[PDB]
This record gives C-alpha cells, sequence and structure tokens, in this order.
C-alpha cells in the first residue's frame, strides 16, 4: 500500500520471491517500486515496518517485514533475515535504524 507503492508491483514481487529462501531484499526493493522513489516515502515505508513504534527495524520485525505488504505473506526464513539485517544494520546494534535503512535502499 503505503509509500505510494504500486498495488500491482507489490503483488508481482510477493510472486517473486514466494518461494523459500527465494527472497532478496535488493530486488524486493527494486520489483516493489521502492528503490527509485523519494526519501519521503522510503522513510514512510521505514516507519510501517517499525511496527512497535520504537524507531528502530528489529530482527522479529524483519522477520515479517512480507506481511506489510500482504497479511498472509510468509516470514521471511532465518537465512533471509539475516542478510537482510547486515546489510541494513551498517552501525552494528543489532536493529536497523532510519538513516541506515535510506542509505541501504539509496546504495
Ligand atoms: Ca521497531
Ligand atoms: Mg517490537
Ligand atoms: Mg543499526
Amino acid at each position: 500500500s503505503f509509500a505510494g507503492l504500486k498495488d500491482a508491483d507489490v503483488a508481482a514481487a510477493l510472486a517473486a520471491c514466494s518461494a523459500a529462501d527465494s527472497f532478496k531484499h535488493k530486488e524486493f526493493f527494486a520489483k516493489v517500486g521502492l528503490a527509485s522513489k523519494s526519501l519521503d516515502d522510503v522513510k514512510k515505508a521505514f516507519y510501517v515496518i517499525d511496527q512497535d513504534k520504537s524507531g528502530f527495524i528489529e530482527e522479529d520485525e524483519l522477520k515479517l517485514f512480507l506481511q506489510n505488504f500482504s497479511p498472509s505473506a510468509r516470514a521471511l526464513t532465518d537465512a533471509e533475515t539475516k542478510a537482510f539485517l547486515a546489510d541494513g544494520d551498517k552501525d552494528g546494534d543489532g536493529m536497523i535504524g532510519v538513516d541506515e535503512f535510506a542509505a541501504m535502499i539509496k546504495a
């Protein structure tokens, strides 16, 4: 929905990673349309994925990343989770803050 994504691009990005261990976060961001948005929409997305409003994406939220796009989406595997987290958490504190998330999507 949010961050001005198109419903057809969300639907086709979930179809591309529907199989376990097929998710690659850089490919998903590009398919879903977010890699090209403005930073203001990038931030909107971050604050949706930060479900408890802590101002970070914790690893448990990151595991449920696709269920922000569709309630019945699968959880990420541990492998998928770990990859995404090591690329998103550049300051090493074990969770994603808003500047580091933006830097990851636009890198
Ligand atoms: Ca959070
Ligand atoms: Mg929480
Ligand atoms: Mg961090």
